[PDB]
């Protein structure tokens, strides 16, 4: 596992200049083993990618190394959201998904607080179980459900088989 | 330590055992990603010139000149705004003679000089600045009709590819233009130049 290592990788997309990426390796997702959860340098969403599978993923290397609003709704400078979990790894920083749009971002809350940019205002697990939604067309989108937010269980983090973000969803 | 952006400047240019040449510019911008790196406006170029001015020993006797002046509130701002993110076809004086017609876009307002605008071409895709009201005015511009795996921002990000030889351009990404977030600035190690590319393939 790379998980809690530092990574680096070029990112080709097409006959396209290869920009080069940095993060660290938060997860190695158990229901799928290949894939990881990344957070990378300049960007607040987490990425979900099979490493060394991904052909966008070139010459891939390895590198040199809170518990009140987890759970709550929140509106933060507007956006308004919810904190999900203290991120693995990194732990002062938090997971993170807003309303108006559903997807796993990651930052450091806590200071983001003290700037007072925080306004806190049946089935039994489904991780390991592919989802499916039918979208605008009559075409079906399918995914991986990949983890529980445990602070709320009835959200689930889910990995869509066209896409490196990670979806957080109320599936209840 | 002294912010010389926004300033009108000057300095010697000089490049190997050749003469020394005296340029004169506007200090546009101080690149986040890369403070020792700043974008000019030079008089005589078109094209904007990225320069680690206090750094690069080509460059000489960097002086602060007298202030500007810029204008505060441009004439026909609705078509100032209606421009940005547009495609464009810009037309051009040639050899002794006709007009030469470049598919461009406009990419933003320029900074400091609030008259000026960044625009790239398709056959020349690095950073420019014109008053394109007044091509506009002339008849020279004219506006034409215009994320499933889809990225985040990838400025501060190293970039690079492979040349027609094998070797490769090292460079990187400095700037994402607002109304058109999947296209970059690029500052290639190889040229002073600015380069512009949609990135988000």
């Amino acid at each position: 596992n790379i998980v809690g290592c530092r990574i680096q990788h070029g990112w080709k997309e097409g006959n396209g200049p290869v920009t080069q990426w940095k993060g660290t390796v938060l997860d190695q997702v158990p229901v799928n083993p290949s894939l990881y959860l990344i957070k990378y340098d300049g960007f607040d969403c987490v990425y979900g990618l099979e490493l060394n599978k991904d052909e966008r993923v070139s010459a891939l290397e390895v590198l040199p190394d809170a518990d009140t609003m987890i759970g709550k709704a929140v509106e933060h400078m507007e956006w308004r959201g919810m904190v999900l979990a203290r991120a693995p790894v990194m732990n002062t920083w938090f997971y993170i998904t807003y309303e108006k749009d559903p997807v796993l971002y990651m930052y450091q809350l806590l200071d983001d607080y003290k700037e007072g940019d925080l306004r806190i205002m049946v089935v039994d697990s489904l991780v390991g179980k592919q989802v499916e939604y039918a979208k605008e067309d009559g075409s079906k989108r399918t995914g991986m459900v990949i983890h529980q937010v445990e602070a709320k269980p009835s959200v689930y983090f889910i990995k869509f088989d066209d896409d490196f973000h990670i979806y957080v969803y109320d599936l209840v």
